[PDB]
Formats: structure tokens, sequence, C-alpha cells
């Protein structure tokens, strides 16, 4: 798929708001993911024990990782589709070391859209949401194709 420039603008205009507080957004997102789809919590041997949302909010580690996720995603979005290089190492560690099913990349895509909608209603109307959705679908389709090349499937 190809996003137009007007779609990329809508995605990079709400991402610039997310970058004013990356640690807060990365925390909200991960918690939204772990409450909605608790099975995803099992993939993190590092956070697995966290039992409540309050524990999650207090974990500094969890907040550090949220910043790692959003920094890597932001670097991919800012490429505006030319992200092949960035994708490579990310597809290799998530398909071979962490074993993360595409299904779980959809679940986090859903958590990102829920959090931007709650924090940025004015910059995240229907057109901007459609554009963000298109950009994450593009990210998931390219990762899925690398997963096949790398041998991960089902
Ligand atoms: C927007 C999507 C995502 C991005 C941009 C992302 C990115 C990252 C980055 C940059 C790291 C550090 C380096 C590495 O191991 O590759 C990482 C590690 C990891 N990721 Fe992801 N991730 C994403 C989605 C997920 C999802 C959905 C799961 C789980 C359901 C997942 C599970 C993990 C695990 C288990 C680790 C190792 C964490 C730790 O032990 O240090 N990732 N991820």
């Amino acid at each position: 798929m190809v996003l137009s420039e007007g779609e990329w603008q809508l995605v990079l205009h709400v991402w610039a708001k997310v970058e004013a507080d990356v640690a807060g957004h990365g925390q909200d997102i991960l918690i939204r993911l772990f409450k909605s789809h608790p099975e995803t919590l099992e993939k993190f041997d590092r956070f697995k024990h966290l039992k409540t949302e309050a524990e999650m909010k207090a974990s500094e580690d969890l907040k550090k990782h949220g910043v790692t996720i959003l920094t890597a995603l932001g670097a991919i979005l800012k490429k505006k589709g030319h992200h092949e290089a960035e994708l490579k190492p990310l597809a290799q560690s998530h398909a071979t070391k962490h074993k993360i099913p595409i299904k779980y990349l959809e679940f986090i895509s859903e958590a990102i859209i829920h959090v931007l909608h709650s924090r940025h209603p004015g910059n995240f109307g229907a057109d901007a949401q459609g554009a963000m959705n298109k950009a994450l679908e593009l990210f998931r389709k390219d990762i899925a194709a690398k997963y096949k090349e790398l041998g991960y499937q089902g």
C-alpha cells in the first residue's frame, strides 16, 4: 500500500504531539494493551508478574520499554514508507527471539489508536485516524512479509 503525502501529514502531525510526552504515551499504550489483551503480557518475561494496573503504572521498567517501543515506531513512521532498513532487525528479533504473532501487532495497533483518540481528540478526527490506521496496517503488512522470509509463520 501507499499512503499519500496528505495522509502522512496527518500521521506526523499527531505524532509530533505524542513526542511532547513519549514516556507518558508509551506507558498508556502498554497498559491499554495488557488490560485489553492480557495474553500479550505473557510474552514479556520481564513484566509477567505485574498483576494490577497500579503495579503497571508504578513500574519504571515498563515505562522505559514503552519509550523504546515509541522511539522505534516513530523512526519508522518518519521514513514515510521507506522503512525497509529499520524494519529488518525489528522483524528478526520479534519473529525469532520474542516470537510475536502478527495478531499481537494488531492488538498494539489498536491500543495506539485508542490512546491517541483519548489524548488528542482535536488532532485525531476520523481522517487522521484513518491515516494512522493505514500507516500501521502498512507497518504490519511489511513486517508480516519479512516474518515469512525469516521463516516465522503459521
Ligand atoms: C509497534 C510495535 C512494536 C515495536 C515498534 C516494538 C519494538 C521493540 C523494540 C525496539 C524492542 C528492543 C529491541 C528488540 O528486542 O528488538 C522490543 C523488544 C521486545 N518486544 Fe517489541 N515492539 C513492538 C511490538 C511488540 C509486541 C506487540 C510484543 C508482545 C505481545 C512485543 C514484545 C517484545 C518483547 C518480549 C521484547 C523484549 C523485551 C525485554 O525483555 O527487554 N513487541 N520491542
